[PDB]
């Protein structure tokens, strides 16, 4: 659910995306005019990426549960209409 | 117009101004409260900073025409407002 | 108050905490959200680290009077809830 | 040459790769070891990039003349083997 | 050996320590003084953090091999002693 | 003397100049090249900016000792011919 993905995004995500931001490849934000921009508004295409990685975004598939990809997939929607 | 300064900002801006940041010098924010600071909240200063440039800052005088110029000193004082 | 948060926290806090940003320990912004995960949520919390530094974050006993600290960890506190 | 190298990257590439860093995309640095992990090790390579653009990073064509491309390419190449 | 250590490196650690930096906490740089003057200098030092983690640095135990991180560690050391 | 340079630039200037960078206002780097190109590359032009602070960079007058400056700076020259 969502308060598990606030804890997910603390422990894996906040080094890169403290806030909505992205310190590795700067435009590519969690903000919602960037998730559209780039075609990651929505849980398909998060869950995926988080799992197979891509550039500099680490793989996630062996250390986090489907259940709490999902769940980090909908916190990051959450914040990014709240934004952030 | 509105649509065409979110377009040239994706373009030429995003790099550096990624959701309202500076990556260059840190404090020059596009940012409501910063650009009051600066004393760039208006579209005669955005204007003329993206035509000669400023410090590290590009200069955009040859490649932006200055209708796409005005429409992106407005999308920058609309999300501004709004606020990133 | 309130506007001499403003004031204090453009001279000595903004090179680092641009916009509620962290650019020296970026998981550590000083974002609601961020300020309640690591207990810094409370004029209390704020104006003992501001005072004896933490890390990269110097001290500004000497330089900083505690009317001027208590206002900019007020000052922190309403561009949290507001949010920057 | 490599003093119209030096000027040119002053004056358009040190606001994003100063000292042969990448701001923008931090794995995408002008050290060489990058360079050659990249495949940008080259003036061709280099000459290419600068002229078209990549991602974030902006076309110079008609911003910088040919020759100006060339020695700042040269540049490049001679910081990065230098150490910057 | 450096090679496989050098491989490691550009797939897992580059994101946040390109060139010897780091992206996430400023001061705690692979530089060989940095390494020194945090107590890092060390290839069971670096084993223990790379496998563990802390902070906002992941712990890589079961995402890298013992080997990969020993061989990582070698090459960190390596790199910091011939300067980045 | 470099010892107490060191002890001071490590205590108060590593948070944004860590490693010869500049996090705050990129281009501005610690970099003999740098110093050169902004005429910074002598005792009492960093002295002298140590000491009064300029924009982002705070003002050490009364934080630091004029003996610790004076240490700091010759640090800065010394770390800057070294290559950092
Ligand atoms: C923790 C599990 C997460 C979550 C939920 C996200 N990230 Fe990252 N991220 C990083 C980099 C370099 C990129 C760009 C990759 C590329 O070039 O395409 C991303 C991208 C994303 C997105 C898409 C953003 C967009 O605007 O397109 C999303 C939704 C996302 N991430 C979520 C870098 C890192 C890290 C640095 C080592 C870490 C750790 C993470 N990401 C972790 C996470
Ligand atoms: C695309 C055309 C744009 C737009 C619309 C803006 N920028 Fe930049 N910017 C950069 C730097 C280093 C500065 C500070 C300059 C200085 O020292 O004075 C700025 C400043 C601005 C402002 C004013 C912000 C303020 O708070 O005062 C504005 C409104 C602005 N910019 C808009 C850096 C860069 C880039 C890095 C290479 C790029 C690309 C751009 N800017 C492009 C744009
Ligand atoms: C001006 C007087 C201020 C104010 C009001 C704040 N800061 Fe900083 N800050 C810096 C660093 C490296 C940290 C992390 C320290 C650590 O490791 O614990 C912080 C932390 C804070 C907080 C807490 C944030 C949190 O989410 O826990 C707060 C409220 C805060 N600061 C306010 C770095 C710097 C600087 C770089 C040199 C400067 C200047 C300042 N801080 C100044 C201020
Ligand atoms: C001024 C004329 C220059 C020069 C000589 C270079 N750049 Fe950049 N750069 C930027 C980004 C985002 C990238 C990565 C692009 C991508 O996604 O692939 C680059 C890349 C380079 C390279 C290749 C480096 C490598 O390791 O592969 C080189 C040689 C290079 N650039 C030279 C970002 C920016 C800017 C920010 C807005 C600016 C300004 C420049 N680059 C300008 C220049
Ligand atoms: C890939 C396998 C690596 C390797 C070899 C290293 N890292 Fe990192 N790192 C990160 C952060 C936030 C820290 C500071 C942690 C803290 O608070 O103490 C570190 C620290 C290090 C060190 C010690 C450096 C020092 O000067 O003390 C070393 C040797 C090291 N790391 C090696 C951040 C990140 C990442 C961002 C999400 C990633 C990815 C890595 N580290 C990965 C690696
Ligand atoms: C600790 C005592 C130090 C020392 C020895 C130096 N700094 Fe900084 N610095 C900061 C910023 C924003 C600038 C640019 C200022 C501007 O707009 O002109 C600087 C600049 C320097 C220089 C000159 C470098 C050059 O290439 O011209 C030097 C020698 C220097 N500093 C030394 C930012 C910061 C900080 C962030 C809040 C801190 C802390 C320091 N500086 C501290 C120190
Ligand atoms: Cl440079
Ligand atoms: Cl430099
Ligand atoms: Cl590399
Ligand atoms: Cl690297
Ligand atoms: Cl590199
Ligand atoms: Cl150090
Ligand atoms: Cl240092
Ligand atoms: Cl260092
Ligand atoms: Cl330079
Ligand atoms: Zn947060
Ligand atoms: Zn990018
Ligand atoms: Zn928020
Ligand atoms: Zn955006
Ligand atoms: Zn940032
Ligand atoms: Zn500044
Ligand atoms: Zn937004
Ligand atoms: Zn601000
Ligand atoms: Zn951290
Ligand atoms: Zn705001
Ligand atoms: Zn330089
Ligand atoms: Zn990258
Ligand atoms: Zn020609
Ligand atoms: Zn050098
Ligand atoms: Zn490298
Ligand atoms: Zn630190
Ligand atoms: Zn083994
Ligand atoms: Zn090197
Ligand atoms: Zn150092
Ligand atoms: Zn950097
Ligand atoms: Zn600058
Ligand atoms: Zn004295
Ligand atoms: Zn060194």
């Amino acid at each position: 659910d969502l308060a598990t993905g606030a804890k997910v995004f603390s422990a894996n995500c906040a080094a890169c995306h403290a806030g909505g931001i992205n310190l590795v490849n700067a435009e590519k934000t969690l903000k919602k005019e960037a998730l559209e921009k780039f075609g990651m508004n929505s849980i398909v295409a998060i869950t995926t990426q988080v799992t197979n990685g891509k550039a500099g975004m680490p793989a996630f598939k062996g250390r986090l549960t489907d259940d709490q990809i999902a769940a980090v997939a909908a916190y990051v929607l959450d914040q990014a209409e709240k934004g952030w």
